[PDB]
């Protein structure tokens, strides 16, 4: 049983930290977390804390190799890992007033606050320094441009209580170190022309270049260009009760590829720079805020008799803005976003499977955007096939680059479920939008090779009447090396299928792709046999799939026996053990149901759930949602809520203990996933919206806004209605619980 | 693929001769020619200074280090810190100068050079002649391991110059040795010279181990030195044109693998017996090395006619069985490479109780007991890695030399529970051969409730608790992980549930004091009697195939004969799980437990199981080879015997495995005397008598092995025409010849 750590304010448009709270120092820093998909910035201190830290400033696709390889006499085997890396510090300051330094952490302060307003993503520290004889109140702010999003803003006032000097130091420091042991940046250029400050730096072999560029509204006093570091001096005079003010203006120009003249890039970055610094801080403030307006208007979720939840939720949509709004078809979601370094910027399955949805119903162009990242390293999938003895796209279990990053093979060599992900969300993307262009450019290509991988690692049994995968593991990674994962098995016969059904649409000219492929008739007629032949371990009498040959005959152990002192389980029991019983890690028969919940009845979905679930430790960010959005759609209200529990809460009240590291981008994505999809039961089946909307026992009412067809739908859920709404003037026909109507304006649907 | 030979080696029936160095070589005859007596070994390293590439290599059994350095789990049951045998003193060490031109053959100008192992007394020679300015000098150094009292080696240098010259003659004892070519594992404690004694005691970084080496010779010194972990005796020579001049060295190296001897008492042991040994002359102690190895060979020398190849390649085989094992020690074992090098560790694997146990027991009960004691004494260490593993009892780890698991790979380490039945079936041979009732009252009990407790822990009942098995396993095919069923596995833990209930019920034996001991109450004997019942073996009644694994038969076919050479071996080209997912297995493991109770196997289910498992057996392992011929043999498939016997004699000789430059392989050495006498000779003990089926090498026109069975000495011979079998007991030995049942007195002739 995890419990919340409640420090943080509960209001629904704002967090709010009241007073320093030294022991949440890293816990602050990921939850006000700024970000703009290209760039994001821990809410690390401005200026010098010598408390604990993690300083982290991150480019979405700017990283370096490990320093050195780790050795393997083997094949297959990542030797050399690669990771999202600290990048300039472009907040930092040192703020001096008679040579005593600011350091919340060892000089007298009073009136802390901090606030991260989710209405705009204006992130503002407050703080009154006790200094000599001087009570000087301190204000710092900071934007992140989400729009023009190579800039960022910092504003920074002072209000002595008597007259006095200061010395403000501003900062662009690419000395940060990443694993909190090196610096993964070598110098190229460091720069004043004009009033603008810059460097220019590269990665140690990864060949991306980045310029950081500063100017203010107030002419330095004096500055220094050392090796990657520039600061501006000031030398400020303070009258007592009058504010002085001073803002940075930052542009970041980043080379991902290196074909960039950097000549070029220092002139990109000093003329975005000037056009910035033409408006006001307050003028930028609204500028976010028209970005988030429009974001809130196609997304916001209302929840009534829950402030808690409220501001949750409303958190999660912010950060979900904040990870990926389409800015750039070659950026991903990793699994912190930008926010700490904890597993290195890596997109996994979850982008496709469990992030995807969100962007798939309030945003086309970043949802197209996560599947072009994957068209942009097919070429890296091919080499990781070839790594592991196949042909085609074998898309990594951990990557940002798109080759594998995972070195341990019992998950690298054994789960396909990127592949089968990466095919699950060309059609998810197709069942919304019907992309036929994507799907033509990219989408067959991407089929076909993904396709040819599968055909290639799985393999025809000793007398080559059935066709499966030997030696996997499915998501449910408390089984190694197991044969027929009905999850793997099913996924890539789905993905034979629908390339099937794509090759014979004569709407699409198929023969240049294939032919550039390497896709020949054999081929078509191997994965046409391989489809009818994959085994599939399903029972007509008893509804169950088996999760792998021999599943049900494993060793039984009721997870209710299991003590507290004894979790996590790979912290106190030996490795081995937890492979050898039929306790499951997170969905792994109920994933694929999860994914095809439209293909299976009410019975199956029963049977499944009643096997798997009490079998199932949820030792995953993925597991709850999934269970309670399963649980809802058969009708088990108790266990949907139960499984609900925290899901808006897991980072804000650090349930898992481990937000210090950074925010849970899996689980901030599971919470509407299981507003949306659980309680308010949307489905898209034969091309009609479906909702099946259950409560939720903690609130009152909950409402969810989607796009399906360019209509923006209102739902509101309470006890006694469910009320539709849209804008638009035409018919849009949508079932509500089984019966069809014709929405226009309104629909009021007694429960 | 097919390996070939590199014979660069002179063929003679009992020496190893070395004709000219072979620089390309050094490392394959530092192996090859390794002097060992189970106490100690030594690589047939140059003594003088030599600058080519060389592994020095000194080691003593069950002296050993910790890594430096843990290797980081966040996982519990997997091994951080490996354990390896370290080199030690090198006490052959000496420096030659001639006029400011130090002896090294990488450099120096040399011809006649000869290198001699005698395999009827250890001498080990090395001659050659040093062109240094005006002077042709003829050195020839000896060394002898002692083979009974195993503290003692000697060297004997010699120099013979054309012209009157001087020369210049360090010896030192060497304890600054580097381990994996990187680190010194030994601490200072004193260098000291007492009377014509000189020598140093030295101490383990961590495993509070000790040992004392002392030296002293057949010369006064001109003068010596006493450096940290080092001392030299320098002697100023002047060489008379055509006179020999000779030296001998006498070393005593004393040892405490345990650290609770006072040094005191240990250099002064060392001195005392360094004494006692200057009394005899160099060639007086090769005499007594020879009167050791003779009674070995007047016990297990094996003849061979019409391959002059097979019969140096036996007697070499048999030469290092007896240097790696004599029963010196309870606490000594095998390692993988005997003490001839790095490679391995020293490690004992489960090969000690399933290859290497069967020539001790049929020449040396002493060296048979001293192996199984060596389990009994590491008892603690598997108690201890059966709780690293959420069990009970005794799990005997994959690799060792102090008892605790050494090999870091999981997937080997946490699934292979090949050693704990290897020591329940060495304990089961062993009384099979011996009944000892006194060594199962003393210890084999103990063991074996131990055993069978981790074996009922780590197995578990299935999902309706209607089954027993290992889930979660690795048989001895390393092909196969993280499979369920593994018959290997469930087959010999059934072996060793039904042994321990009949020991149990056999009132010649007090069980009382011993189960209490061990915790294993009348429930558990209940549980150990469903679980025997309930085991998994998938047999079928109507194939008589066992099958591997469950899942096993249905498992995607690749036909071995398709894997080009290229693609060899497998680790080097494959993608490291796809070896896994085939029906390509390693080794024996259906075969190697009917191998073991090859007895209770009829013609007809070894050949159902041979035909099935041989073709799809990649025989990676230098386990695999003679198992197959073995096996081939006893079914009568005789081309197969003979093609699996191949090159069983000449592994390390010819190098086929290209790396005997690290080491010898002992498993293959022991292996070659196993194909030779259970393979060809047919051995089987079967209801306590002896059976032989004696069949033909196409390439021998006849063999003869030497065995002992129940205090009998036996002699077979085997030609085309005639079995002879003769002993000098008085007492008649009932055996069986060709399924016939003779009474044997002196001497049986058989016509085949």
């Amino acid at each position: 049983i995890k419990i919340p750590k409640r420090y943080l304010e509960t209001e629904p448009y704002r967090i709010v930290e009241n007073n320093f709270h030294p022991d949440k120092s890293m816990v602050s820093e990921s939850i006000f977390s700024l970000g703009n998909e290209y760039s994001g910035t821990r809410a690390f201190f401005d200026e010098t804390y010598s408390g604990k830290q993690l300083i982290g400033t991150y480019f979405n696709g700017i990283y370096e190799y490990a320093l050195k390889d780790t050795p393997s006499a083997y094949l297959g085997i990542v030797k050399r890992t690669h990771f999202t890396i600290n990048s300039v510090n472009f907040f930092k300051i040192r703020i001096i007033h008679e040579d005593e330094e600011l350091d919340l952490n060892k000089v007298k302060f009073e009136d802390f606050k901090r606030i991260l307003d989710l209405r705009s993503g204006l992130y503002q520290r407050t703080f009154t320094w006790l200094t000599n004889q001087a009570k000087i109140k301190i204000i710092i702010s900071r934007l992140l441009d989400m729009s023009d999003c190579e800039n960022a803003y910092q504003m920074i006032s002072f209000e002595s209580d008597i007259d006095t000097d200061i010395k403000l130091e501003l900062h662009l420091d690419s000395n940060i170190l990443h694993w909190g042991s090196d610096c993964y940046w070598n110098r190229v250029k460091e720069f004043k022309i004009g009033n603008s400050i810059g460097l220019t730096v590269k990665t140690l072999t990864t060949n991306q270049t980045l310029t950081s560029v500063m100017r203010t509204n107030l002419k330095e006093d004096s500055y220094q260009l050392n090796q990657k570091e520039v600061i501006l001096n000031y030398e400020l005079t303070l009258e007592a009760n009058k504010e002085k003010t001073i803002t940075r203006y930052v542009t970041n120009i980043i080379d991902k590829n290196g074909n960039q003249k950097l000549s070029q890039q220092r002139d990109i970055a000093l003329t975005k720079l000037k056009e910035a610094s033409k408006f006001s801080f307050a003028d930028l403030v609204k500028k976010n805020q028209k970005f988030f307006n429009h974001f809130y208007q196609k997304s916001d979720i209302l929840i009534d008799g829950s402030d808690s939840d409220q501001q949750g939720i409303r958190y999660c949509l912010f950060q979900m803005i904040q990870a990926y709004h389409g800015f750039d078809p070659t950026n991903t979601i990793g699994a912190k976003g930008l926010t700490g370094e904890a597993y290195s910027g890596h997109a996994f399955w979850d982008n496709e499977t469990y992030c995807l949805p969100f962007y798939l119903y309030s945003n086309q162009e970043a949802a197209k955007d996560l599947i072009m990242f994957r068209y942009n390293t097919l070429e890296e999938a091919k080499a990781r096939a070839k790594e592991l003895d196949s042909i085609g796209a074998c898309f990594p279990v951990a990557t940002r680059n798109g080759k594998e990053a995972c070195n341990l093979w019992q998950h690298a060599s054994t789960q396909f479920q990127p592949s089968t992900g990466v095919f699950y969300a060309i059609y998810h993307y197709m069942k919304i939008y019907n992309d036929h262009k994507f799907m033509q450019n990219y989408g067959i290509e991407m089929l076909v090779e993904i396709s040819k991988f599968l055909l290639s690692r799985g393999q025809y049994n000793q007398d080559k009447t059935k066709f499966s995968f030997y030696g996997v593991m499915g998501p449910d990674e408390f089984k190694l090396m197991v044969n027929h994962n009905t999850y793997t098995n099913f996924m890539a016969k789905k993905c034979f299928q629908y390339l099937d059904k794509i090759l014979a649409d004569k709407t699409y000219k198929t023969d240049k792709i294939l032919d550039k492929c390497g896709f020949t008739k054999k081929d078509l007629a191997k994965m046409k046999d391989a489809s009818r032949k994959m085994v599939i371990l399903y029972d007509k009498e008893t509804l169950l799939f088996e999760q792998n040959d021999g599943f049900f005959d494993m060793p039984h152990v009721d997870i209710k026996t299991i003590k507290d002192e004894e979790m996590p389980i790979y912290s106190h029991w030996s490795y081995d053990r937890i492979y050898r019983t039929d306790i499951i890690k997170q969905p792994d028969v109920l994933m694929f149901m999860f994914l095809y919940m439209e293909e299976f009845s009410q019975k199956q979905l029963l049977a499944n759930y009643n096997y798997y679930e009490p079998r199932t430790l949820h030792e995953s960010s993925l597991s709850p949602s999934i269970h309670s959005i399963i649980a809802s759609k058969i009708g088990l209200e108790k266990d949907a809520n139960n499984f609900f529990g925290f899901a808006t809460r897991l980072d804000l009240d650090d349930y898992n203990n481990n937000t210090c590291e950074g925010i849970h981008m899996t689980s901030i994505a599971a919470a509407w996933m299981n507003i949306v999809y659980g309680f308010g039961g949307l489905m898209i089946k034969n091309d009609i919206l479906n909702l099946t909307p259950t409560s939720n026992k903690n609130w009152n009412y909950y409402q969810f806004k989607i796009t399906f067809k360019n209509h923006l739908l209102t739902v509101k859920v309470d006890k006694d209605n469910v009320i539709i709404t849209k804008k638009t003037k035409n018919i849009l026909p949508i079932n509500v619980y089984g019966k069809k109507y014709e929405l226009i304006d309104k629909l009021e649907i007694k429960r």
